[PDB]
């Protein structure tokens, strides 16, 4: 508990869908690899 589950994405909404729950692959990852890794480290928010 009280730790990062994986990562994190935006798409359907402007908040993060989160990957585990119900985001899984492939879904917007496919978004994150047709820009080429346009969130990498942006997926878990901002460092």
């Amino acid at each position: 508990a009280q730790r990062p589950a994986k990562y994190s994405y935006v798409d359907e909404n402007g908040e993060t869908k989160t990957w585990t729950g119900q985001g899984r692959t492939p879904a917007v990852i496919k978004k994150a690899m047709d820009e080429q890794g346009k969130s990498l480290d942006d997926f878990l928010i901002k460092q």
